[PDB]
């Protein structure tokens, strides 16, 4: 099972900026509080500006994520030297367009533009996540990073900003992006858990954990009013993700059938491989129309799974003669979770340069 093709993974995409006219508002406050040169500080404005618009049109690759984060740093720097929140002195209209409408949405808190720049941050690494091969064991780790750190971003986003800026940051859409991230995280360590040919009974229980965060999506992909905004984009990301859930049942049971051979528990052994071939089967009829890489791995595990179950039943019925218990008296298989949403310390040093802004007070 460590050269199964690999699952294609879901990405999610950016959204698209509007205007955020700050430098008025800063150069006033400068002067009405201060009581400088309001353009002492243009070229600290200058940096700046010139920061959102390589950040609003980020380059698609693991550098566009530093991008980001130097922005999104440096509107915290910006913030906690010029109030520019909901409701305060140097607030200006901040405009990003939601993505499942396509409409349009202005806050005057510069908490929106904070927010749409991570929420861009956890879009861009579920993109670098999905792009890899996931055939090296650095390709593997680093895609596995990507979703944990794509999860951390809309994590981070769910708990730290007023709820609801627009529809497609909502906190269970928030959500629903978490658990699909870290189900796609987990994913990956699987892979590199079968790569590393880890004990059969531990790679069983971290592929029911990927079980266990797509039922978490899938759940709220169900939701009707989730099917309504997402659109047809909630049929897409439901058919992978409940063919999924049958695949990744079926790898661990699998797996537990390896450690009943290992533990010569001959008839148990029979009984795991004909469970793991009934899910497999429920996860290939819900595979119709897909492509051909999810066919290539549904293929290739069935190849797996069927010759094992066929000489599990001959060693069983002509040698053991074991008693092969009722799938349904099969002891269920607890999830492992190995994976988590991971920080965002928007105002890391190593990770924000210079402050920009440091020859403000």
């Amino acid at each position: 099972m460590e050269a199964v093709p690999r699952m294609p993974m879901i990405w999610l995409d950016l959204k698209e900026a509007g205007d955020f006219h700050f430098q008025p508002a800063v150069k006033k406050f400068v002067l009405k509080n201060y009581g400088e040169n309001p353009e002492a500080y243009n070229e600290e404005l200058k940096k700046l500006e010139l920061l959102r618009q390589n950040a609003v049109r980020v380059p698609r690759d693991f550098e566009g994520c530093s991008v980001l984060r130097k922005y999104l740093g440096q509107l915290h720097y910006l913030q906690s030297r010029v109030p520019m929140g909901s409701g305060q002195e140097a607030a200006v209209p901040v405009t990003w367009t939601e993505i499942f409408s396509g409409k349009s949405v202005a806050h005057e808190d510069i908490k929106y533009e904070q927010a749409c720049i991570l929420y861009n941050l956890g879009a861009l690494h579920s993109m670098l996540g999905a792009m890899d091969k996931r055939v090296s064991e650095e390709g593997m780790k680093v895609s596995c990073t990507h979703f944990q750190c794509a999860a951390g971003a809309f994590a981070y986003l769910r708990e730290h900003f007023p709820q609801a800026y627009s529809v497609d940051m909502s906190r269970q859409i928030l959500t629903l992006n978490v658990n699909l991230m870290l189900g796609q995280a987990q994913e990956c360590l699987l892979e590199k858990s079968m790569l590393d040919n880890r004990k059969s009974f531990l790679v069983a229980r971290i592929s029911a954990q990927v079980v266990d965060y797509y039922k978490e999506a899938c759940r709220a992909l169900e939701n009707p009013d989730t099917a309504s905004l997402l659109g047809r984009i909630q049929k897409d990301w439901k058919k992978l993700v409940q063919m999924k859930i049958y695949y990744f049942a079926a790898v661990a049971h699998l797996h537990m059938g390896k450690q009943a051979e290992e533990q010569q528990k001959f008839g148990e052994r029979v009984a795991y491989f004909q469970s793991a071939l009934d899910k497999l089967n429920e996860a290939i009829k819900l595979a119709k129309g897909q492509p051909d890489t999810v066919q290539d791995a549904l293929r290739f595990t069935m190849d797996v799974i069927g010759g094992k179950y066929n000489s599990a039943k001959k060693d069983n019925d002509f040698i053991y003669h074991e008693a092969v218990p009722a799938l349904d008296t099969l002891q269920p298989v607890k999830g492992a979770p190995l994976v988590k949403p991971l920080p965002v310390n928007p105002t890391d040093p190593a990770v924000t340069g210079p402050d920009i802004f440091a020859k403000l007070v």
